[PDB]
This record gives structure tokens, sequence and C-alpha cells, in this order.
């Protein structure tokens, strides 16, 4: 992508590690606690350049990584996390070219790793019964490509209710807090071999969903489990994993779609 154009997010970190983000707009000045910068001076300049602010407080500018990105978005539903989204991506098996189906769009942070999961070939239909939410999804979705995705559907409506064809989608993820209600629709949408993937917080949730599953008779045996990630310290002889950690997320559910009246 090279230097920074115009339109551009760019990410801002100060001597201290606080980030700050801006979209590049030629005047505008961008103002903090460390001084103001004008964009201007960061229109043109290389990635991983530092600029000055009007008090000479000195700042890193970075494109944001997509994960950089989804985690400044303005507050909304509540996104997925990194560790949670990587695994939805690679264990729900999101291909180059696949038809996704994603319900609880909700901020929109799990849709853009669909998005870019698929590509320009694949398409994503996410369901947001709030239209409140789904604004909020809309707006996030369309800031980190600067429009609407050609190759992005978003409903507003429950995805119980969805009028889509049998067997039209190819992977289908889950985050809401009650996945039984649609399961019906997403066994019907999803085609043979499909998968699902759940994200549940609680455990009461994540003992009701793979019950259901396995009551519905048309799915794999549900796989369920967690992943705890800890940062860790490693300055000189001080290597140590750190002192606080996010403790949890939430669980994650993978299971695959049966064909038509199968058993085992
Ligand atoms: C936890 S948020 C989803 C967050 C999303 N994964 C992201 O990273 O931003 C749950 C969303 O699912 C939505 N929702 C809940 N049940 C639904 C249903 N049956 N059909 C469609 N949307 C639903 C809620 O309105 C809420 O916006």
């Amino acid at each position: 992508t090279g230097p920074f154009s115009i339109g551009e997010r760019v990410q801002l970190t100060d001597a201290k590690g606080r980030r700050y983000t801006m979209s590049l707009t030629p005047g505008a000045e961008f103002h903090t606690h460390r001084g103001s910068i004008a964009h201007d001076a960061v229109i043109g300049l290389e990635q991983g350049s530092v600029v000055k602010s009007s008090n000479g407080a000195l700042f890193l500018v970075l494109r944001p990584l997509l994960v950089d990105y989804v985690m400044s978005m303005p507050r909304g539903p509540q996104v997925i996390y990194p560790k949670d989204a990587a695994q939805i991506v690679h264990e729900g098996d999101i291909f180059p070219g696949a038809r996704v189906l994603e319900a609880g769009a909700g901020s929109g942070a799990l849709t853009l790793s669909l998005l870019r999961a698929v590509g320009p070939a694949g398409q994503v239909i996410s369901y947001e019964q709030r239209a409140d939410h789904a604004e909020h999804a809309r707006r996030n979705v369309s800031g980190c490509y600067g429009q609407p995705p050609d190759n992005w559907r978003l409903v507003v409506s429950d995805l119980a209710d969805s009028e889509l064809p049998d067997g039209s989608v190819d992977r289908a993820v889950l985050d809401m807090l009650a996945p039984w209600e649609v399961l019906d629709a997403v066994s019907r949408l999803l085609v043979a071999g499909g998968v699902l993937m759940v994200y549940v917080a609680t455990v009461t949730q994540l003992s009701r969903i793979v019950e259901a599953l396995r009551a519905k008779q048309c799915w794999t045996e549900p796989r369920a489990w967690e992943t705890l990630q800890r940062g860790w310290n490693v300055v000189g002889l001080a290597v140590r994993p750190q002192h606080s950690m996010r403790g949890h997320t939430a669980f994650l559910v993978a299971t695959r779609r049966l064909a038509p009246g199968a058993v085992a």
C-alpha cells in the first residue's frame, strides 16, 4: 500500500503506548493529550515513521492491522476478541470463494474477518435483528473499506425468519445470546458437509446449544473448547508470564452438517 494516502486510517502511538486512530483528511489537525498533529504532515509519509506534535511529543505512525482496526471502532455490541475470530476463520474453514452465513452481525468485527477470508469471489450474508446494531455494523464495515463491500449482504431481521434457499451457504457462524433459536434455519440453509461455528460466553449456553445440536440429529458430534491467552515479559533476565491476563472471552463449538437422512 506504500506511503500514507488521503482517506486512509492511521494508527498513532505516543511514547508510552497510547494508541490514537484517524482518517487522513487534508488540512485537518489531529488533537491529543500530548499535542496536535497535522494530517498534512502524515499524508505522504512512509509507514513506521515518527512524527512530532505541536508540543514536540513523538508519535509512531502505522497503518492499523485488521485486528487493530476492529478493536478501535465505536462503542456498540461487544466485538469478538482476536483469539476467537482467528479460530472461527481457521477451525470454521472459511475458504476463498465460500458463501458464509453469520448471525449476530453486532458491531461487524467478526464480519470483517469473514469478508477477508472469503475474498471477492465469496460472499458473507449477515443477519442483525436490531436496526440500531445493524447501523453500527454497516458503518464499521464500510469504514474499513471506504465504502460498502459488494459481496456483503446485511439483513435486518431474525435469522430464524430467513427466506434464503435451502443449502445456499457453505459455512455458518453464530454469535448471539440464544443460538438454539436459529438452529432449524441454520440446518436448512447450510449445505451437507458445511461447518457451523458457535460462540457462547457461558457454560449454560454451551450445554444448551450442544444438546440442541445433538437433538436435531443432522450434525456431527459437537467439539467444544476454550483458549486462554497469556502475555509474557521478556526483558533481560526478567523472562516470565505477565501478572495480569484476560481470563475468558467465550467458548467455541464446531460441528458439521450431515447429508439428508444420514446418521452416524
Ligand atoms: C454479541 S453481538 C455479535 C458481535 C459480532 N460477533 C462482532 O464481532 O461484532 C450479538 C448480536 O446478535 C444479534 N441477534 C441476536 N439474536 C439474533 C437473531 N436470532 N437473529 C439475528 N440477529 C440476532 C444481536 O442483536 C447482537 O447485535
